[PDB]
C-alpha cells in the first residue's frame, strides 16, 4: 500500500494468522481441563492480534490525531489488541501457579489500566499531556512486573513460569521505550521502524510465548 | 418514525421488553444457587437487547458509514448488544452442560471476535474489505458451532442442551445471511427487510430460546 | 484552567490518586486470600478514578453534545470511571457476604446496563429521550438497590456489609438525581456545582466506602 510500514503490518499479520493455526492445531484431541485454560487463552491471544493487526494493514485500525500543529498517523487499533491480550498473557501466568483470585484481579485491573491510559496518551492532543499518560500507563506496568516478582511454588510449574515471566518482564519493558521515540511520542524514530519494532515484540511475545508454554508440560497432568 | 424499519424497531424492543419483565418474574422467589445463574443469564439477555433496540428506535444506535460513494444506514448497536448478549447465550449453554472453564474461555474469546470483526466489517469504508471481515466472523461463528458439537453428558441436562443448541446453531447461522445479502453488505435486500429479519431471529435467539430454556428443571435441583 | 469546574476536577484527582496510595500501601504484606480479594477491588476503584478525573482535568474525558439548540459540555469519562468501579464496589459488597454467581452476576449486568443507558443518556442529542434513559438507568439501579436487601449470614460480615449496603444506597441513590438537575438533564444547576456535587459523591463513595471496608476485620481469617 501507499504507508511505507504496511510490510511489517502484513508480516504482522501472517505470522499472527500461522500462529493461531498453529495452536488451533495443537489444542485438538486435548481432554485436560487445566490444559484446555492454557490452550485456549493461548490461541486467542494470536487470533486478536491477527485481526488487529489486519484492521491496521487496511487502514481501519489507523486514525490521525492533531498535536504539535501536525496530523500524526495513529494505530489506534494496538490498543484494542492489547487490551484483551495482555491480561490473557497474565492470565496464563497466573493460571500456571495457580495464583489466587485476588492477585488475577489486581493483575487484570493494572493491565487495563495501562492499556487504557496508554490509549488515552495515544489519543491526546495536548503534546506534553501525552508524556503524563505515558508515565501513570508505566507505572501500572511497574506494578505488574512487582506482582509478577513477588506476589505469588509446585513444582510441577516453577521453572516454565521462570522463563515465561522473565520473556515477559523483557519484552512488555521495551513497549514504552517504542512508543516514547515513536510516532505517538517524542517522535525520533519514524512509524514505519516503530511498525517493525512494535510487529517484533508482538510475535515474540504472543507467538513466541505460547510456543515455550504449549511446548512445557507444566499444563498437563499425566 | 421517518426511516421505515420503524416499527420492527418498535416491534423488537416491546418484544424484549415485556421477555425481560416475564423472565424477571418467573425468577422471583428462586433460591437454588444453579437456577439462580441461568435466570440472570437469560433475564439480562432480553434487557440488554430492549436497551439497544430502543436506541436504534430512537436513533441514537445509527450511524452512516459511506462505502460504494453514498452513505449507508449502519445500525451499529447491534453489535453493542451481541458483544454482551452472544457471550451470555453461550454461557447458559456451557453452564448447562458443566462445561470447563477453558472451553467456556474459547467460547467466550470466539464470540468477541465473531462479533468484533463484525462491527468492523460494518464500519469499513472499502466496500470490498466488508466481506473480508465478513469471512473472518463466520469462521469464528463456524468454530463456536464445532465446540457446540464436538467440545463438550450428565443426564439432568442432557435433552435440554441439545434441544437449546439446535435451535441456536439454526438461529444464529441465518445471521450472516442477512448481513451477507442487506444493508451491510451486497445491499440486495432493503434495510426495512433486514431489520425484520433480524428482529425475528433476535427475539427467537433470546426470548424464544429462554423460554425453552428457563421451563426445562435441567437448571432446578430438586 | 478556562473551566470553573477545575478546582473540583483537580481536587477529586487528588483525593482519588492520595486514596489509592493509601490502598496500595494498606494492601502490601497482606497474605490472606479472601483480603486479597478486598483489598485488589478496594484500591482499584481510586485508581481507576484517579485515572478518569485525570482525564476530565485535562480535557480529554469532556465532548460538545448538542442538544436544546447548544452545546452543551458533556463529561463523558464519568461514564467510563463508572463502568469498571461500580461493578467492582458491588463485588466488593457481595463478596463480604458471599453471594452466589448468580446474583454476582445479575448485580454486574444490571450495573453495566445501568451505566451504559446512562451514557447513552449522556450523549443523546434529542433533549426529550435523555430522560427515558435516565428512566431505564434508574430502574437499573433500583433492581441492584433491590437485590442489595432482598437478595442474598454469616456472622464474620453481617455488621460490616450493612453498613457498606447503607453508605451504597443512600449516595448512589444521590447520582441520578444530581444528572436529572444537572448539565446532562435540566440543567438548573450549572456544570460546576454539578461536578462538585459528584466529586463529593465519588469520593465517598470510593474512597470513604474502601475506609470502612479495609478497616473491618470482616475481610481477614485469623
Ligand atoms: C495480589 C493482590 O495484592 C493486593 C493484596 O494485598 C491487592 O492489590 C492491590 C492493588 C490492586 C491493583 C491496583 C494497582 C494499580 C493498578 C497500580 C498503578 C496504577 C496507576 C497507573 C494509577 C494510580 C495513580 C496513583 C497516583 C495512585
Ligand atoms: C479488573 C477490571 O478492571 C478494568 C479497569 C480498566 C479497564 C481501567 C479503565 C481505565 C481506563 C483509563 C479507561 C479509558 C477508556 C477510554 C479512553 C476509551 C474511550 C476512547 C475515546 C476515543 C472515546
Ligand atoms: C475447549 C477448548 O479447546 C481448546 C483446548 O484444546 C482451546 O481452544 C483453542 C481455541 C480457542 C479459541 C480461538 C479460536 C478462534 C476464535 C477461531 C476463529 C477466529 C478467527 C476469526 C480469527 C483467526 C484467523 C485465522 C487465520 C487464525
Ligand atoms: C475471552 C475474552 O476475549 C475477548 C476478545 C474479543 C472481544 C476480540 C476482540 C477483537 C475485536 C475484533 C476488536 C475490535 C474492536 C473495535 C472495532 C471497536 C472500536 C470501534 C471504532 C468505531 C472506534
Ligand atoms: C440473584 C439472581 O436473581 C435472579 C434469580 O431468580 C436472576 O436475576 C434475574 C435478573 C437479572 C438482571 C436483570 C435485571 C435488569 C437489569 C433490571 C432493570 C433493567 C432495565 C433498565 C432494562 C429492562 C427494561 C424493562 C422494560 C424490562
Ligand atoms: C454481566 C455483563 O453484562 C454486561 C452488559 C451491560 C454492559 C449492558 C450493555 C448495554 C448498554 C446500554 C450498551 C451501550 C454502549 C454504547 C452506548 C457505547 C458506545 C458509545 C458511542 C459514542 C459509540
Ligand atoms: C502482545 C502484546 C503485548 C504483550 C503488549 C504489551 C504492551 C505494553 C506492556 C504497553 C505498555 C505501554 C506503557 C507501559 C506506556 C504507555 C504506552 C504503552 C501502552 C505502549
Ligand atoms: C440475540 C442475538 C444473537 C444470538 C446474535 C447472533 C449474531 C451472530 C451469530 C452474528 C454473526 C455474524 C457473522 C458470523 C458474520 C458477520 C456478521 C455477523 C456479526 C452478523
Ligand atoms: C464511584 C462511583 C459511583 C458509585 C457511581 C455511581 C453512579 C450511579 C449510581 C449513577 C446512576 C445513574 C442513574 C441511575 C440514572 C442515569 C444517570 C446515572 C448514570 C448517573
Amino acid at each position: 500500500t501507499g504507508r511505507p510500514e504496511w510490510i511489517w503490518l502484513a508480516l504482522g499479520t501472517a505470522l499472527m494468522g500461522l500462529g493461531t493455526l498453529y495452536f488451533l492445531v495443537k489444542g485438538m484431541g486435548v481432554s485436560d481441563p487445566d490444559a484446555k485454560k492454557f490452550y485456549a487463552i493461548t490461541t486467542l491471544v494470536p487470533a486478536i492480534a491477527f485481526t488487529m493487526y489486519l484492521s491496521m494493514l487496511l487502514g481501519y485500525g489507523l486514525t490521525m490525531v492533531p498535536f504539535g500543529g501536525e496530523q500524526n498517523p495513529i494505530y489506534w487499533a494496538r490498543y484494542a489488541d492489547w487490551l484483551f491480550t495482555t491480561p490473557l498473557l497474565l492470565l496464563d501466568l497466573a493460571l500456571l501457579v495457580d495464583a489466587d483470585q485476588g492477585t488475577i484481579l489486581a493483575l487484570v485491573g493494572a493491565d487495563g489500566i495501562m492499556i487504557g491510559t496508554g490509549l488515552v496518551g495515544a489519543l491526546t492532543k495536548v503534546y506534553s499531556y501525552r508524556f503524563v499518560w505515558w508515565a501513570i500507563s508505566t507505572a501500572a506496568m511497574l506494578y505488574i512486573l512487582y506482582v509478577l516478582f513477588f506476589g505469588f511454588m509446585r513444582p510441577e510449574v516453577a521453572s516454565t513460569f521462570k522463563v515465561l515471566r522473565n520473556v515477559t518482564v523483557v519484552l512488555w519493558s521495551a513497549y514504552p521505550v517504542v512508543w516514547l521515540i515513536g510516532s505517538e511520542g517524542a517522535g525520533i524514530v519514524p512509524l514505519n521502524i516503530e511498525t517493525l519494532l512494535f510487529m517484533v515484540l508482538d510475535v515474540s511475545a504472543k507467538v513466541g510465548f505460547g510456543l515455550i508454554l504449549l511446548r512445557s508440560r507444566a499444563i498437563f497432568g499425566e
